[PDB]
């Protein structure tokens, strides 16, 4: 009942970053990155904000344990990429969720 689910695979968001660099960076590597989150249902029972970052954290750290399983390994670069991609593609989740649940 307490457990997360996968949510629909989602197309390459449009994400801005503060640099050129970093925007050239995440369009050279955002294949490595998930495109499907991880998400708890019971979460909504609770605010955006607690589902956003828990569905932030379990979606990263599972990608990431499937990435060492690779033998690969994501830099801090990396993480902070995710974390701004992943923490949208959240927010897609919960208000795909908040539609259906009110529609």
């Amino acid at each position: 009942l307490g457990g997360y689910v996968l949510g629909s695979a989602m197309s390459r968001p449009i994400i801005h970053f503060g640099s050129d660099y970093e925007d050239r960076y995440y369009r050279e590597n955002m294949h490595r990155y998930p495109n499907q989150v991880y998400y708890r249902p019971m979460d909504e029972y609770s605010n955006q904000n607690n589902f956003v970052h828990d569905c932030v954290n379990i979606t990263i750290k599972q990608h990431t344990v499937t990435t060492t399983t690779k033998g690969e390994n994501f830099t801090e670069t990396d993480v902070k990429m995710m974390e701004r991609v992943v923490e949208q593609m959240c927010i897609t989740q919960y208000e795909r969720e908040s539609q259906a649940y009110y529609q």
